[PDB]
């Protein structure tokens, strides 16, 4: 009945919001999980809120830190065995149009939202290919990887990059019989610290012209689609886009 | 227990993909009515999954508009109010657009398009505003996303199902109907549809078609339908769920 | 330079709106054109509003009438020579949700919007293949073949069918070296009698939350993308979706 | 038609000295535009410009699209030659034949500096310089079929072209909502016979397979030039935020 029995997952940015719920439901379904974040304070309380060191641990790591990724995999391996699942969830937002984006804002967002996903995906492939683990890489895009937003230009670029880079990775792993799948998840608006800290964002995005359901989602909405994609239930799904958005992109 | 309390109709549930959707729906607590055109096959399919306390066969052609109300009525009497409709019944025709006879055109669309419309329309009418966490799952295909030179009418039917389903999803969402509508897009799946087409599995296992080098199995489509039928997916509507071994990613 | 020199086009529903502008710009660029429509009064006016019978003629033909398609082609070939271009433009709308759509309404719309495009595409391929014509079939879909509309359920079905069926036809023609291309055009809202007759449609579609440009298009907006698709300029374009919609589907 | 379709337009075409960009510049001049082409190598660029016309209609400017400060000089130079810029074709791009697994971090950053940062610099500057001027301005960003589907041996390239695809929609929406009179669209060529393809041994043969390109051959630069003329002209005044795919059927299957 444990849908993730034997799986061991790295969830970047798993200390708040969507990443927190992903790790929560991963542990509930039998996986061992390492959550990462930049603030060690909020991190280990997040992990303790889910369970003990036998099922979940916290490793301080900036997803843009290339070298840290090797240590992150090493640490997770020593803790729970070989890594089977990578959720590249860490990401940041910038409320600027393309016109108004400074080059510093552009580079900073892309180093987390794109370079970090690249680092996790590249290393994930190298470290789990050809081990018969039913391995799965889950890259967090967004509906902003599918449609534009006039005030999120850099974010749009990063999530569109993640969308298609993930298909390249999925195809290579499939053609080479690596036993690694790569898919992208595309949440619509979700009630998280990111949305909560943007004044009026939930009210704006609950407009029926934005989200037809008339409300935004909860972090568990994204957690459950990630459980499906991490499990061997989805052993035929690779290179695909999984959209959980209240109908946002359907109009 | 992921479908606790759900009551599902699965059209074309006696073979292939539909049979596996029924199997896993029962396994997760749903009560299920499967349909098909042949009573022999249907009764054997239903008892192969469980007793009449959890699964039953109803003879119904999905293109039979009048039978759709009877089918809901029969399911409601057995199991209570329907919460879940899987419009899975469909047929194929191996013909290019150029070579498609109008008889073949009309016949395939009457099942693959008209039947999905009948089930979706009736499902909205019978499930809205009842707090059932209702979910309509419309079986499209990768052939609703990309073309196939020798499947012209099938392509037409599956593209229609893809976009019509978004219309329904939006209307239900904007009206607070408590009904979600999504489409599932399988790649090649080992089923009687594929088994009885000589050479098909060998053809579609080519890496230029399916990058995984093999075709899927009916349970690959059952598990995404379980997700879509369950309250776990309460924020998913109007979306396309593609399970295809990488077919459309290249 | 006539960008459609020597072309011979059938434009269904070419007496009003988008079809009328398509025929107008086709003859301006050197094509000979036959436009069809059901009302002979409007249709005769439209032809001579554009040119003489040496460049354009009107044929009364219902696009849903399968037998008339053979005589429409026959009549066009006898008038101007072998057809090189079919734009399947005739179409109707029904303002009903899926839930509210009667089977009568469903069947009427699809008979024109889908069956008619099928009849013209199937016969277009048969009559134009293997003739060195640089043949081009332009099937009029819509943004409603890309996104849903809660109050145009049958219309959504018809335009999604046109979108993907055309890909099948394009692939078959290209793999068999037929020298026929097949593409779909997806207008956003366009000021036409179809839109004018629906009360409030222009105002609804001009909202920025619908069309970001804040206004709807004009028939010439679709005529010019069709000239591109009918001309040999587009000899490498097949199986593709050409979206002219004021940004409607980009958000 | 009887009129120059780009009469009065002033276009910057990055990477306009070879291949697709060279053909865009050539057909732009044919349709009445004044054009500045860029590239990193002045030997190629000066010959490319003269191969199309005199300095009254086309000029070369040496500029690496990844060089942000040079973008300002490039617009200044173009304005001084021809007046206000109306059309920006972000075409400069490079390829790297590596899977995601096999991509070195320096390969990643180098390709994205050109294919992504350069398109961002040109789009941002283009909006700033062309907005609110009544020019019928148009920004054409060169994506690829590889911004629509994956390629197992072009991981960084895929990332860059997916980014260009969606970043362009953001810009199109902002320009439209603000009445800037600037449209932004992406072009998605399939395989095209260019020096880029010519220098990758076996690439044309591979992409000519029917399982890749259903027409059984790859395109030619003029195929992309003509859709760019359409997008640059006022003919396309209602087209923004959209993807224009000219690929021989590659993505239709
Ligand atoms: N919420 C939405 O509406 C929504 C919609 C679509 C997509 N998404 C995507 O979903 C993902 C999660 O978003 P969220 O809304 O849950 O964000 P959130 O509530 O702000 O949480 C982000 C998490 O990522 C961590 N993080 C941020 N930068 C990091 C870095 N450089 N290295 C490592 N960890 C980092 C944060 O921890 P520290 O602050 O301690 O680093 C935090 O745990 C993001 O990729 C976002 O783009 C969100
Ligand atoms: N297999 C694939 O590779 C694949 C891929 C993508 C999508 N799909 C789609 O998935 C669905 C299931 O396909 P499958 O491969 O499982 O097909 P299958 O093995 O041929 O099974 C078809 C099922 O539908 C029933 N059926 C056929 N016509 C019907 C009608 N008019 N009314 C009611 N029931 C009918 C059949 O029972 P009776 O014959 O007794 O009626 C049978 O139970 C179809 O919509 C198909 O288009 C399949
Ligand atoms: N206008 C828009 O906003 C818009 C947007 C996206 C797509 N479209 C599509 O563009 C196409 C043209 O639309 P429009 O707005 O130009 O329409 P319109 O103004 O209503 O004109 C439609 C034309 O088609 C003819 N027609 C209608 N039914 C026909 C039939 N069964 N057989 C032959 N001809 C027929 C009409 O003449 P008779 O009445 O005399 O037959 C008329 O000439 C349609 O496919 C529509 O779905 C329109
Ligand atoms: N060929 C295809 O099949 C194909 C398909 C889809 C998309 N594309 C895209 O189309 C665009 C043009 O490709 P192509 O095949 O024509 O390439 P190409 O034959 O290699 O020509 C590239 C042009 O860009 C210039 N260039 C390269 N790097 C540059 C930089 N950093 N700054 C400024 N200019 C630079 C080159 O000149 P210098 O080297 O002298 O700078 C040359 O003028 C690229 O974005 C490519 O990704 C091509
Ligand atoms: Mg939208
Ligand atoms: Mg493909």
């Amino acid at each position: 009945t444990d849908r993730l029995k034997g799986k061991v997952a790295i969830v970047t940015g798993g200390t708040l919001g969507i990443g927190l719920a992903i790790a929560d439901k991963f542990v509930e379904e039998g996986a061992k999980v390492v959550i990462t974040g930049r603030h060690a304070d909020v991190g280990e309380k997040a992990a303790k809120s889910i369970g003990g060191t036998d099922v979940i641990r916290f490793v301080q790591h900036d997803a843009s830190d290339e070298a840290g990724w090797t240590k992150l995999f090493d640490t997770t391996e020593e803790a729970f065995g070989p890594v089977t699942t990578v959720v590249n969830n860490a990401g940041i937002a910038v409320s600027k149009s393309v016109e108004d984006t400074t080059t510093e804002e552009w580079r900073k967002l892309l180093s987390v939202n794109l370079d970090g996903v690249f680092f996790g995906t590249r290393l994930g492939i190298q470290r789990m290919k050809n081990k018969g683990l039913g391995a799965s890489i889950i890259n967090m895009s967004s509906i902003e990887g599918l449609v534009g937003d006039p005030t999120q230009g850099a974010y749009n670029a990063s999530k569109g990059a993640v969308r298609i880079m993930s298909k390249s990775a999925a195809l290579d792993c499939a053609l080479k019989d690596y036993d690694v799948r790569v898919n992208t998840v595309h949440p619509g608006p979700i009630k998280t610290p990111l949305v909560d800290d943007a004044e009026g964002a939930e009210e704006f995005f609950s407009q029926r012209t934005k989200t037809p359901m008339g409300h935004i989602g909860e972090p568990n909405d994204i957690a459950w689609i990630c459980v499906y994609l991490a499990s061997d239930e989805s052993k035929f799904a690779t290179g695909a886009e999984f959209v959980v958005d209240g109908g946002y992109t359907a109009q």
